[PDB]
């Protein structure tokens, strides 16, 4: 793969407009409603047994922080994703053993999250520099497997 | 599959405030742009060798009008898709020889389109619902493959 | 979905000669060890900790021969397949919150153990027959996630 | 990703024993039967509407032995396939638009033909090797897309 620098200017622009306190918890949640399996990795968490139960849960919010600020560090090493997570590759793949499919699923929620917040200005063009994003940390994150 | 009685309400209640004229166009195009190697099944529709070339190209946006509208009917028989895109299953599989995976990834573009165009409106609850269509879609256009 | 009569033919021919005893562990094992992700679903199974532990474990090979032994009874409703394995999905998408993807990958090994074990007289017309089924019984098993 | 020694070891042995004038053919062939939509990009090579006339195809069997001798150059490169694939990817990607979907597909049918030619010795850690090996090269094939 390769960013342009235009899909690095995208993907900088857009990011440094994000709210990393509510979309991460937004993000997770989105994922765990919409796609009901991975609910199984967070057996943890509590009760996730509808929307409002997820979407109303602490634990979900305070992970998906998590989540975000990390994905908002490695945008920071656009040229080199793969060395930046490697270790939450690790952890992912060789601990918790989650689906490498899983990545790239909620890749596409933030995808959404990011369509609802900015509209119009989510352009194709936009759409297709956080795509290429989407592919990359879900390679990133499944090096392990590969 | 299975439509809940609360998917049917969501599924149609959203889709009565789509505009096809303008959704029609701006989902097909989004899908050339985003993922360029379906380009090669709409050889015959012109130009369509940069973003503005393919939001701006004729045969685009009433293509993707016939596809929305061919959607909106579809709606309109919700537990008896396979049945309903029969006739298009044919022309796309048999004829048209179209990768079965680009059904799912035009769905995915409508769901973008869908964000974009009614924001926080477009909950977990309302996409899950809309997840559920695509999916079903996908399956009653490549049933002749299957 | 649709079996032609050729595509039965070759189902229950090919299946009357599989010696489900072995194949189903074998099935499984090479699930297990090839997409080690799928360990998740077994943590009860015991040791998985490497290729001869699955291979060698006596869970592994008892809980293949069921499977294999469900796909059995499939075979004999090939017209039929979501209404046979209703129950099957409800305890795989309700209960266990199984990954729709790991249906199609568990279908893929199933051909690649008939690949191993009938060599050329698995051709491409034959593939193409079995290939349909996997797909049917993917369907058919996440019919409760759609 | 990353290969093992085991995982080059593997590799580059049983490769050592295809023979790249009569695999590539059965490889290409065997996926245009299983996969009927890939036709699409091979318009040019004739008649492809059965089993029989793609595996008779001469030009069929001729363009499989170059695509399975540019994998064998690969096998090679195992520490470098992105740089080895560099110009194919260039010509797949923004030359043809081939579905980046295809890669994966086209590589899981030289699993099953490998499984075919080489029965009991396509254990499941030989087939892992080589499941990373098809995930690789996809991957390297589709960079210019990503
Ligand atoms: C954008 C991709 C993702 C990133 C950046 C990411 C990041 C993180 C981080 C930073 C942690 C915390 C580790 C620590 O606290 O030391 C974590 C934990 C975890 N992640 Fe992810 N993750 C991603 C995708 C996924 C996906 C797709 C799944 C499964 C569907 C998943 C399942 C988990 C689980 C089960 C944990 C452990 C949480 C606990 O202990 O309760 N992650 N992730
Ligand atoms: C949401 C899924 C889809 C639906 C509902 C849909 C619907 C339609 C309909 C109704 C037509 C007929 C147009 C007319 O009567 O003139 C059509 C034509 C066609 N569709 Fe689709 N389609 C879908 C997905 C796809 C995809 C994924 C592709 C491939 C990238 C595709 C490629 C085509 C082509 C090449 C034509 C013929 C266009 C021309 O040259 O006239 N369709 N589709
Ligand atoms: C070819 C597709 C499949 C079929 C036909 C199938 C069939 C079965 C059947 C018949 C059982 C019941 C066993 C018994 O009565 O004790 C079962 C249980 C189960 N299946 Fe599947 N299955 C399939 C795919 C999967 C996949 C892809 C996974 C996840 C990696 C999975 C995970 C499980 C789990 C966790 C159990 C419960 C096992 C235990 O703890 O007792 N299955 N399946
Ligand atoms: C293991 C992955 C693959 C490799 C190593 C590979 C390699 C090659 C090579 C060496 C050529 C010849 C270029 C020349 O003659 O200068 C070629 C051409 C081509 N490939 Fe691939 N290929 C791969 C996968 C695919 C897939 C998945 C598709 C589509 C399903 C595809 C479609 C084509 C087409 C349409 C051509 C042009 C052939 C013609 O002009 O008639 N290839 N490929």
């Amino acid at each position: 793969g390769h960013f342009t620098e235009e899909d690095k200017a995208t993907i900088t622009s857009l990011w440094g407009k994000v709210n990393v306190e509510d979309a991460g918890g937004e993000t997770l949640g989105r994922l765990l409603v919409v796609y009901p399996w991975t609910q199984r990795f967070f057996d943890s968490f509590g009760n996730l047994s509808s929307a409002s139960a997820i979407m109303g849960n602490p634990k979900v919010k305070a992970h998906g922080k998590k989540v975000l600020t990390s994905l908002g560090d490695a945008i920071k090493h656009l040229d080199d994703l793969k060395g930046t997570f490697a270790q939450l590759s690790e952890l992912h793949c060789d601990k918790l053993h989650v689906d490498p499919e899983n990545f790239k699923l909620l890749g596409n929620v933030l995808v959404t999250v990011l369509a609802i917040h900015f509209g119009k200005e989510f352009t194709p063009e936009v759409q297709a520099s956080w795509q290429k994003m989407v592919t990359a940390v879900a390679s990133a994150l499944s090096s392990r497997y590969h």
